[PDB]
């Protein structure tokens, strides 16, 4: 639906959001998360960024649904296409493993998925979307509206910039303590396992 048009102006309002309200969450080798108390419900926006060696086609095209989108991700464990739009407009479900020594049990996850392009790059963001079959293995997480930004790096056309926003509610029941640790780490991890998928 015309949804879609509305998420992507909902991430590109959190990518106007300037530094001065990010707080730092961790510092990687190449990526740095921030935070900011979310909008949308009582938890986090995170904010992720770092540079990736290689194309915004081959970056977007790793991180959307595919060959080895499960390969080189160590927390998602499944990815199902549950009903198919427009070729980028998808409504996809897909798993995460436990975490933390399983002070965090299995998540499951149905959004709503568009892809765009955005000033010479491409966003491709998402929301979580009702969906009625449940099953007793997975807690059903959230996301609040989320994305990754990627566009070709200033002058080095061989390279671009990764930007992601995740304000994710694993709902159910953990610590704020594990949560911030959990939410933290996963970004950072998908930073470098990304990596090592482009290979």
């Amino acid at each position: 639906a015309s949804i879609s048009t509305k998420l992507q102006n909902t991430l590109i309002q959190y990518h106007s959001i300037e530094e001065d309200e990010w707080r730092v969450a961790k510092k990687a080798k190449d990526v740095t998360v921030w935070r900011k108390p979310s909008e949308e419900f009582n938890g986090y926006l995170y904010k992720a960024q770092g540079v990736m060696d290689d194309v915004v086609n081959n970056v977007i095209d790793h991180i959307r649904p595919g060959p080895w989108r499960l390969d080189w991700d160590r927390l998602m464990t499944s990815l199902d296409v549950l009903e198919h739009f427009e070729e980028n407009c998808c409504v996809m479900r897909y798993t995460t493993a436990g975490q933390l020594l399983n002070i965090i049990s299995p998540r499951e996850f149905v959004d709503f998925s568009y892809t765009v392009g955005y000033e010479e790059g491409l966003l491709s963001c998402g929301v979580s979307v009702e969906w009625s079959e449940t099953r007793p293995e997975f807690v059903r997480g959230y996301n609040h509206p989320c994305g990754w930004f990627c566009v070709p790096l200033k002058d080095s056309p061989s390279q671009s910039l990764l930007t992601g926003y995740i304000q994710t509610d694993l709902r159910g029941m953990i610590p704020q303590s594990a949560v911030d640790t959990a939410m933290a780490s996963t970004l950072a991890n998908f930073y470098s396992d990304l990596r090592k998928g482009l290979r």
